[PDB]
């Protein structure tokens, strides 16, 4: 939200009170100052960095979608997302697409030590060679072949990544600088069909030239400064964009969090869930800020067994109901699009799921939605208690099943649909929180870092005055004291300051 | 099989053709006779030991009892199967299960290195004393709330594993023996209320106190002494029984696996499982023997994409095309018993479901049969193909819409089920393997590492002898010439034996 002016001048007041402690050794070894001048950093918050690092295919771009109820991340089954990504405001004239390339220096580093470990017996990786580009990619070739196939083998995984890492220095070295970090842009007018295309083919083909791909865009949870970030499933194969990913998260250029989690799927919190929940608690304080979203809910509405075990886990582990969401994004995401569509569209599978309907044949093939639509209105779900007389025919396909029922009961009962998946509660959560309470809320921790910190300096300068006031050149000595106390003075000044913007922002854990 | 007379005697031959080999440091150092001598172990076959090695919550379990055509084995979401597992074939009045237990030694031995890794700060762990396991399970307990919940931690998982063990000492303490390890049964009058309830309380509750738990059986599978090992998902918690699961796969104490892989359902192969193909690939014979079971199926008959997932994967990794099998066993398992089953019984909704069926609150609720049984005959699958005009209504109750279509269109549709979900191919395919293949390759594959072997020495004995008989009292060294040419007669006798048996075995890749 927008600085009220007293919490504009407040950064002055704050590094000027950081000086008139550390001028103190007593102080400075004894409080880390550190801790406030980073709680400073992220209340001025030129920006605020949502990460949604989450298992492998727990559906986190997915998820992302379905809080933009918007397509612009590219999602399948598998890995899709070999990449980190960012979601940016901007105007309706200014949406694009804008890439961050990898140098030279950076591609080589890596090519250099993925031979080292595969021990490719070859001398400086000059890529600038076609010549050398061939040969480091048939020796590649050869040792995926020796064994056996891309997933036979750890040394197979990262030979096939070092062959792509070098394919895609080939298709790109027209724009990859050779130690710049090159920007380049996708422009929109069909957004979809140029923007978008052109960025999930720089992205759902997990071409590891790329580190950033940024997206602008004018949907209001963008608006008021908050980025969205999108990270790889952290049990990747390629380990160091894992690893990077955990850099993203734990490092103080971000702080939210949502973990996305399988156990509805899964049964169980996986190992690779609980070294996230771990390296989050590692951070100093993010914790408060973290939240959890149990994604494909729809699997508990058909099985007893993982509807008992998610309670049971839900009710033992994650207490903290305010910061807990079930959803299932594949039904929330395509609910809301599909209410936009007509008959004559015939519910979307045209202008949504024109390109999967297309088969490996490119007769029409059941896209997801319709297959767990069908399983969600017959065989499960809540239809008993609505009037809906719903139900789905063995004789027909998957589409006419499809047609026959939104032509009849639709609209209605995508809301029906909508409301028991529950993205409606999920996006008004984060809705709410990301304006009303994360501004407050970084002031007020601001506050209480620096309660302890000012409880300190006011110990320590009483303590001594009073030390020296109960013990016994005057000019001298009292320009000495006179300065430290007008130094005590500007301390008074600065704390009457951030207690009036405390005050305007409704704050009341006020300093001393 | 059983062993033919010559077959019978092989082993004195092949002991005493090694024993001949060994005389002489050339060929002793030259050749690994270790090799020969386990595969003469193998070819003795008092056990062929099967390992359903696997991923976590990939259904081997289950899959298990869907080869046996009964319930055995205890199968739930979540871990389920945390301890190593034994089949055994015995006649209908010798079926029983037998335990074996951990020693107090072992014991008392894992749970110095679990408060060791906790620096939990207490001397000899004497849990002899009531007291003493009080104490510790009370430590455990609190760290364990300071680690914040039972997936928070690392950590808080070891704690859990502690307490779990010592709870099961404190209960087992009657009949585990401070060095010995207990033996001790339970007995078949009903085999499932009694003997295999009280197997799965000792199973599926993981209690780390078992390390065997054996189960004696009449199905045919077993009866040509073939031995059916379950082990726990590798992705386990308890690191040190993975690692164990491991030495089952790796050790020859076994050599047989079939791999149970997600990738249906995941979508790709995961590090976990890449990991047991290289430990597969890492045994110096066994790649030969194994096979691969894709499980979770019928995710595929509802997602375009990850049926073509699947389909690349197989077609790219996985060409052996008679050692690869899908199934799902969910459907077979169960599409087999509701055959028994009969319409008076609610087509198993008593009788097989019937804990199930018994929901949080004890009312019906949806076992997971019946929600994906009405999601294969609605909405997916191939009765387009069929007769069946079978269709599932959204305002009957999930049991209703099961009862009315197996109340009319029934046991034909089951077969339909049966053969859509393909258990049909597994337990033939593996049923033809383990009696006509698996016994003649054994011998093929012992007469085939004999085969340089017997080529080494025949040429090392030939070329001395032409080395002597090339160059230039006589009663002295003809003994000792016509000793040596005498062993050579006996390897003559040897390989002629050899090459009798497998001829009457059918293998013609006799020896010289
Ligand atoms: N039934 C169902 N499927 C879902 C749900 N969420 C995700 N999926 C499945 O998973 C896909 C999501 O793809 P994607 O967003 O790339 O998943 P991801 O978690 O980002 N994969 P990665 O680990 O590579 O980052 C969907 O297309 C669908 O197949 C859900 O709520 N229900
Ligand atoms: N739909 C479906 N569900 C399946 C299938 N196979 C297994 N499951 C699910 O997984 C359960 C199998 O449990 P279990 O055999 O204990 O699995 P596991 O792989 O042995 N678990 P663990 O890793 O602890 O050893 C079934 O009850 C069902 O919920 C399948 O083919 N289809
Ligand atoms: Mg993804
Ligand atoms: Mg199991």
């Amino acid at each position: 939200s927008k600085i009220a002016p007293q919490c504009q001048n407040l950064r002055e007041q704050v590094n000027q009170l950081i000086e008139l402690l550390r001028q103190e050794p007593t102080l400075r070894s004894q409080q880390d100052t550190s801790i406030v001048e980073t709680a400073l950093g992220k209340a001025l918050s030129p920006r605020f960095e949502i990460v949604f690092a989450g298992a492998f295919s727990a559906g986190k771009s997915m998820l992302i979608n379905a809080l933009l109820e918007r397509e612009l991340l590219y999602s399948a089954e598998g890995h899709a997302t070999g990449t980190e990504c960012h979601i940016e405001y901007a105007n309706a004239n200014e949406e694009r697409v804008v890439l961050t390339f990898l140098s030279e220096a950076e591609i080589r580093q890596q090519a250099l030590i993925l031979a080292k470990y595969l021990n490719v017996n070859v001398g400086d990786l000059n890529i600038n060679q076609p010549e050398a580009v061939k040969v480091v990619s048939q020796y590649c070739q050869k040792i995926i072949a020796e064994e056996g196939g891309e997933n036979k083998s750890e040394r197979a995984k990262q030979a096939n990544a070092l062959h792509l890492l070098l394919i895609g220095f080939e298709q790109n070295r027209e724009r990859i600088n050779t130690v710049q970090n090159s920007t380049y842009s996708m422009d929109q007018l069909n957004f979809s069909s140029l923007a978008e295309a052109a960025g999930y083919a720089r992205r759902g083909a997990n071409s590891a030239v790329l580190k950033r791909l940024d997206y602008f865009c004018n949907h209001s949870l963008l608006k008021d400064g908050n980025v969205l970030v999108d990270l790889p499933g952290i049990d990747a194969p390629v380990k160091e964009d894992a690893e990077r990913a955990y850099r993203k998260i734990e490092s103080p250029d971000t702080s939210a969090v949502i973990c996305v989690l399988k156990p509805a799927a899964a049964g169980d919190m996986s190992a690779e869930e609980t070294q996230l929940l771990e390296r989050i608690s590692k951070n100093h304080g993010i914790r408060d800020r973290v939240f959890y979203v149990f994604n494909r809910i729809d699997d508990t509405w058909y099985n007893t067994q993982l509807r008992q075990r998610l309670e049971g886990l839900i009710q033992s582990q994650f207490r903290d109901n305010s910061r807990v969401y079930k959803t299932s994004g594949l039904l929330g995401f395509y609910g809301s699009q599909v209410k936009q569509t007509n008959s004559s569209t015939r519910f979307g599978l045209d202008s949504i799921f024109a390109t999967t309907i297309k088969g490996f044949d490119g007769e029409e093939e059941t896209p997801q939605f319709v297959s767990e639509f069908n399983n969600y209105c017959a065989n499960s779900g809540k239809l008993l208690s609505t009037a809906f007389r719903v139900s789905v025919n063995g004789y027909e396909t998957s589409n006419e099943n499809y047609v026959r029922i939104l032509s009849e009961w639709g609209i209605p009962l995508v809301d029906q649909l909508i409301h028991d998946s529950g993205i409606e509660s999920f996006r008004s959560g984060i809705g709410l929180y990301l304006a009303e309470e994360k501004y407050p809320e970084l002031f007020a921790t601001l506050a209480n870092d620096l309660q302890p910190l000012c409880i300190a300096l006011r110990q320590f300068y009483l303590e001594n005055y009073r030390q020296l006031d109960s013990q016994p050149k005057i000019a001298r000595n009292s320009r000495l004291q006179s300065e430290i106390k007008q130094k005590i003075d500007l301390y008074q000044t600065s704390i009457v300051s951030i207690n009036e913007c405390l005050k305007a922002m409704q704050i009341f854990e006020q300093l001393p």
